[PDB]
């Protein structure tokens, strides 16, 4: 019954997300998404994998890639490289989908690391005080499965009162969906979706996530305004802090399940 500790880690214009359970088991979310830095500079050889040895993390137990789209490995691969992992998972993988990730899936395949592919209504069994719910994308053959943003992967997790919503590329269609077919969002930390691009506004579904604070990962001068001053300004009308890794660095969250605290580097 140790805290839950969440790290969002700056990774500069991505998103790459450390929960250590309280059980002990070690979680990653993504690692640094797309290289709009050209990849010459792997963020996961340089900056994720040296931040789980300094935290002490050895193996990890989960690493979840949220993207469909392969271009958005990024830095995962240098994580799988760099240190065991037990589990990875995908989100439902289809067409074109699919074939891009191959070769990754080739690797795990050599590794011996399991896959799994992920959606709205599973769950990631981790740690028994831990509800990691899945609650999107869907895995219908449906419009556009090919619709990339619009279908990576949305985990809640859950520690007794404590929430936290991993929101992916989410764009707005995905959260009229999320809205439309009853999906329980409301959520103590929100994580915005794509660096808080302007095409996350839906205001019904935000109006339900109903967060305490949210937390953006994003980049400093990165090339697309991000975070848009729509979505600053959205939570600025809600009256809900906004903690972002440009400004402020790695962003900590930390709960024992009624309790919850937010730091940050910077």
């Amino acid at each position: 019954q140790e805290e839950l500790k969440v790290t969002f880690i700056d990774v500069g214009q991505g998103d790459a997300i450390y929960l250590a359970t309280p059980a002990g088991r070690h979680l990653l979310v993504d690692g640094g998404g797309r290289p709009y830095d050209q990849g010459d500079f792997d963020v996961g050889e340089r900056v994720v994998v040296p931040f789980l040895h300094r935290q002490g993390v050895r193996h990890l137990d989960v690493v979840v890639s949220t993207h469909p789209d392969a271009d958005h490995i990024g830095g995962l691969a240098a994580v799988v490289r760099g240190m065991p992992v037990s589990l990875v998972v995908v989100p439902p993988l289809r067409g074109a989908m699919l074939d891009a990730y191959r070769p990754f899936l080739a690797e795990l395949q050599a590794r011996g690391i399991p896959w799994q592919e992920a959606g709205r209504g599973d769950a990631l069994a981790l740690d028994p005080d831990l509800n990691i719910q899945v609650l999107h994308p869907g895995r219908e053959i449906s419009g556009s499965n090919s619709d990339s943003n619009n279908n990576s992967l949305v985990l809640k997790v859950i520690y007794r009162q404590f929430s936290l919503l991993l929101s992916a590329d989410i764009e707005a269609e995905a959260m009229a969906d999320l809205k439309a077919n009853g999906a329980d969002v409301r959520s103590t930390v929100f994580k915005v979706p794509h660096h808080g691009s302007r095409y996350g506004l839906e205001r019904e579904f935000l109006k339900q996530v109903a967060p305490q604070v949210v937390v953006i990962p994003v980049g400093e001068k990165n090339n697309f305004g991000h975070p848009a001053p729509e979505i600053l300004s959205y939570w600025q009308e809600m009256g809900v802090p906004v903690y972002r890794t440009d400004r402020q660095g790695a962003i900590i969250i930390k709960s024992d399940g009624e309790r919850w605290q937010v730091n940050t580097t910077i």
